[PDB]
């Protein structure tokens, strides 16, 4: 509808797959080369189904930050026959707040979903399902079930994967230039 929505689409249509795990279905964004991100509950194994294909697993890394925190973010590398565009230059390099968030879904429940979020605060620390988690981002929208590895954009930043919510708030992981230096 605006410029928040044309470059969520963008990011969308080029630089996302569906993946399915044995614990679900996800929003995939791949980031460069073979390389893509996802949350870490998604329990990336040996094998995934990307776009309903048998896929090899290269490497898979759990994130955690320096004081050994959960961050949520899983970097997988894909044994796929094609590269995504390289878009690490939408990372942003540090922890910050954003105006005018779109949240963006696409899913066999949830196919071509674009979310107006609104403010995103640096929430910082967060007990995500049990688990102590850092570097999480918070909406005011009640996201649900099905959301989970959707990508959080500004105009121009990609600025995070979505891993869950308490029925008010919605909350996703940071995503950070620094995770994918190569």
């Amino acid at each position: 509808m605006g410029p928040g929505f044309d470059f969520a689409q963008a990011i969308m249509k080029k630089n996302t797959v569906i993946a399915r795990t044995e614990k679900g279905e996800f929003t995939m964004l791949g980031v460069y080369d073979r390389v893509a991100v996802i949350p870490t509950h998604a329990s990336v194994g040996e094998i995934i189904y990307i776009n309903d294909v048998e896929t090899r697993v290269l490497d898979a890394c759990a994130l955690r930050d320096l004081t050994d925190t959960n961050l949520e973010i899983t970097i997988v590398k894909l044994d796929r026959n094609q590269k995504f565009r390289d878009i690490r230059h939408f990372l942003p390099r540090c922890e910050d707040d954003y105006n005018d968030a779109v949240l963006s879904v696409h899913t066999s429940k949830f196919p071509n979903m674009y979310i107006p979020v609104g403010q995103v605060t640096n929430y910082g620390f967060l007990n995500l399902g049990g688990t102590p988690t850092h570097r999480i981002l918070m909406y005011n929208f009640p996201t649900r079930a099905g959301q989970c590895g959707g990508v959080v954009t500004t105009t121009g930043k990609v600025i995070g994967i979505h891993v869950g919510g308490n029925g008010a708030q919605g909350f996703a992981a940071m995503l950070l230039h620094s995770y994918f230096t190569d």
